[PDB]
Formats: structure tokens, sequence, C-alpha cells
């Protein structure tokens, strides 16, 4: 589509390290505002959270890792992507398509 897909660099605490200029629109904010934020000051909380813990598995497990949510109007495949597996089992970069 129009938009590349939402990606947003996480830790597993849940912190935005990074975001995409197609996240940042979609959180209808720029990424100043968004990176030191917590992904749930950003966006439904319930969702986050639990984008959050299918992140954390992937770090956990060492593997990429898929889960759709619906939030907003909207349906979103989310993709949950370690970070330097081995070393930095911290981060992920997750990104997120929008499939409505």
């Amino acid at each position: 589509s129009d938009s590349p897909d939402g990606i947003v660099h996480l830790t597993t605490n849940g912190t935005i390290l990074s975001v995409n200029p197609s996240m940042a629109g979609r959180l209808g904010a720029d990424p100043d505002t968004l990176v030191g934020q917590q992904l749930s000051a950003v966006m439904d909380s319930e969702a986050a959270n639990q984008r959050l813990e299918a992140g954390k598995s992937a770090v956990e497990n060492g593997t990429a890792t898929r889960s759709e949510d619906a939030v907003g109007g909207r349906h979103y495949h989310n993709q949950y992507i370690p970070v330097d597996s081995h070393r930095k089992s911290d981060t992920f970069q997750l990104v997120s398509r929008d499939i409505t």
C-alpha cells in the first residue's frame, strides 16, 4: 500500500526506542514525542500490552512471531523480530501491517 508498514523498535519492558514515519503518523504524533514513551502511553493500552507479550515471547525463543490485533477501527498483522537474538535479548522490531 501507500504507507509502508509501521515499524517500531521496542524494549521488552515497552519503551519505544524508535518509530517509523508511518508508525508515527498512524499514532498521530511525531517521533520526537514518541521515542521516550511507553508503548501503552501512546495507543490502546490493552493492545499495547498484548503486542508486548508477543515481542517478549519472540525475544525469549529467539524467533520471529506474528499476531493480529484489532485496534481503532482497524486490523493489523504484527511481526515481532528480536534484534540481536543472543546478546541484545531485550529488544525487537515490531513490524505492523494495516490489513483493514
